[PDB]
């Protein structure tokens, strides 16, 4: 048999708000993305995942939806959306949209009705509960600061919100709400959408009785919210009522779940989701409070990857990504973003990204080597997660504003949201007005127009890697094997399929290193290298590596 298209596709994540503005209001829009499809097509992209594009008050930039069937005013009209669809099809590309059904905006008609009275027909579309002992129903904290329970004076009860107070959680325990959600998914699927990424898919099921979390659970509340007892019954129901009738690919953002539970979401035999976005790797150096960082080495990096890969087993499938809209920039996070090493290391990371087993997702800008942004004050962050950390750690005296800044400058998701750098015109060609979030000053040296024609740019290296992966089955669907989980200097692994074996070797040190191939293995050909002065000799049994050198080889 053949492997589904999604297992050998290369996806690109577009955060519309920061991709391309075409009417100078400072916010990216659909017309801007449509206008750039040739750029994505030329890069070699097969499919695009776009962040939320529905009507939203934007308290959380698309993730607080006020109407699942209208497009966000800032991005355009349904007509623009359809046009995007049509233009992607002409290029043989597929669109994956974001599905945010753990919560809705508090401006959605369902919630406006729900909060009116305890007897309103929409009361149970959400979670309403009496406070206890003079305060909230229980000790549940919110991802974005303070309590997860908000009191509504209209009825005297509190409603639940794992996220923003303007993002009340939807009540999956209510059949009528589930059916409405299924009918809303068909509305988009009927328009031809090829894939759906499920926002915080592991938190749909709530714990009966809402008992207080234990002190330990409070330490990692994100994990506790992924343990609802009806989760998989609900995901299986959604697959049977909806996905069974279409040929869309499903990808779940399993945030907060213990890795050992991931197979329940992706084992194809369970008929739940097709693939998984996990966070063990991207948060491998993040502390439990989600804002401090902890020092890690390449040994920790590869070991996490091996664990995640082993979790897909035979019937499951993983996505692979080094960056997205909720995390710091890939080259700053995992590579070395100092001027003299940024390009070499961004190419190294590209080699890792495109040779991993699973479906890779390239986050907008990483193909250029975009970096974290030089925040100077807390006022430079738009992110509500940061305002939340201020409320929970500074106002409470657990940390000073300076300590918060020092740390969130390295972890804030806003590092990934500064406008895409198209060229060196005003605001790097992202807008003719004022960008909603400041463009990085390094756009003068890091921009698409400058890299596109240069054979040695980070962009060209990504383009070349994508081509190589597309022509080498082993690099998408082949087996994966880490050659030395304990080595903290050089990442080396093999990918194999149908008797064909490839070797990937990436130096993660800003110093020369050597690599001896497994005994019995010899280089056969060199497919590509970055930052290398000369390819190895056919038959080489070892490799000399320059600082941050990466290479893909066919062995024998
Ligand atoms: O970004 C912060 C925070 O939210 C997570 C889910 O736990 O991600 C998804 O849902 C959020 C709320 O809907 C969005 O703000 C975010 O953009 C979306 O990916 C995690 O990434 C993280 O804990
Ligand atoms: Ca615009």
């Amino acid at each position: 048999p053949g492997a589904p298209w999604w297992k050998s596709a290369v996806f690109y994540q577009v955060y519309p708000r920061s991709f391309k503005d075409t009417n100078g209001d400072g916010i990216g829009d659909f017309k801007g993305l449509t206008e750039k499809l040739d750029y994505l097509k030329g890069l070699g992209i097969d499919a695009i995942w776009i962040n939320p594009h529905y009507a939203s008050p934007n308290t959380d930039n698309g993730y607080d939806i006020s109407d699942y069937r209208e497009v966000m005013k800032e991005y355009g009209t349904m007509e623009d959306f359809d046009r995007l669809m049509a233009e992607l099809k002409k290029r043989g590309m597929r669109l994956m949209v974001d599905v945010v059904i753990n919560h809705s905006s508090d401006q959605h008609e369902w919630f406006k009705s729900s909060r009116a009275s305890k007897d309103n027909p929409y009361r149970d579309y959400y979670f309403w509960r009496d406070g206890k002992d003079g305060h909230e129903p229980n000790n549940y904290p919110s991802f974005f600061g303070g309590s997860a329970w908000e009191k509504d004076p209209v009825t005297g009860q509190y409603y639940l919100h794992y996220f923003g107070r303007q993002q009340p959680d939807l009540n999956w325990d209510t059949p009528k709400l589930r059916e409405e959600l299924y009918a809303m998914l068909r509305f988009w699927l009927d328009k031809g959408v090829s894939g759906m990424r499920f926002d915080t898919v592991a938190t749909y099921s709530k714990t009966p009785g809402f008992p207080d979390l234990t002190p330990e659970q409070m330490k990692n509340f994100a994990e506790a919210y992924t343990q609802g007892p009806n989760l998989h019954r609900y995901l299986q129901e959604m697959h049977e009522k909806v996905f069974d009738h279409y040929d869309a690919v499903t990808a779940g953002q399993i945030f907060g779940a213990p890795l050992n539970q991931v197979p329940l979401f992706i084992d194809s035999r369970r008929k739940e989701l097709d693939m998984a976005f996990t966070f063990d790797l991207i948060r491998y150096d993040r502390a439990l409070d989600r804002w401090h960082t902890i020092p890690r080495t390449l040994a920790d990096f590869r070991q996490t990857i091996d664990k995640v890969d082993a979790i897909a087993g035979e019937y499951g499938w993983n996505t692979f990504f080094l960056g997205n809209h909720d995390n710091p920039r890939a080259v700053s996070h995992f590579g070395d973003d100092r001027p003299q090493w940024r390009e070499a290391s961004a190419k190294a990371l590209a080699t890792v990204t495109l040779t991993q087993r699973g479906t890779p997702f390239i986050f907008q800008g990483d193909e250029l080597g975009m970096t974290n942004y030089p925040f100077k004050t807390l006022q430079d962050f738009d992110d509500i997660e940061v305002k939340g950390f201020f409320q929970d750690y500074v106002e409470t005296g657990k940390a000073t504003a300076e300590e918060l800044l020092t740390n969130v400058a390295l972890t804030s998701r806003d590092n990934a949201r500064t406008p895409f750098q198209w060229d060196d015109s005003a605001n790097a060609g992202f807008t003719t007005g004022k960008p909603w979030l400041k463009v990085n000053p390094n756009y003068t040296e890091i921009n698409a127009a400058r890299e596109i024609g240069d054979p040695k740019s980070v962009y060209s290296f990504y383009r070349n890697l994508i081509s190589i992966r597309h022509e080498t089955p082993a690099l998408s669907t082949g087996s994966y094997r880490d050659i030395d989980p304990s080595n903290a200097d050089v990442y080396a692994y093999t990918r194999s399929q149908d008797g064909e074996t490839y070797l990937v070797v990436v130096n993660f040190k800003a110093e020369p290193r050597s690599f001896t191939l497994p005994d019995g293995m010899h280089i056969a050909e060199t497919l590509i290298e970055s930052s290398s002065p000369a390819a190895p000799a056919a038959g080489a049994a070892s490799l000399e590596l320059q600082p941050w050198q990466s290479g893909i080889y066919k062995v024998k």
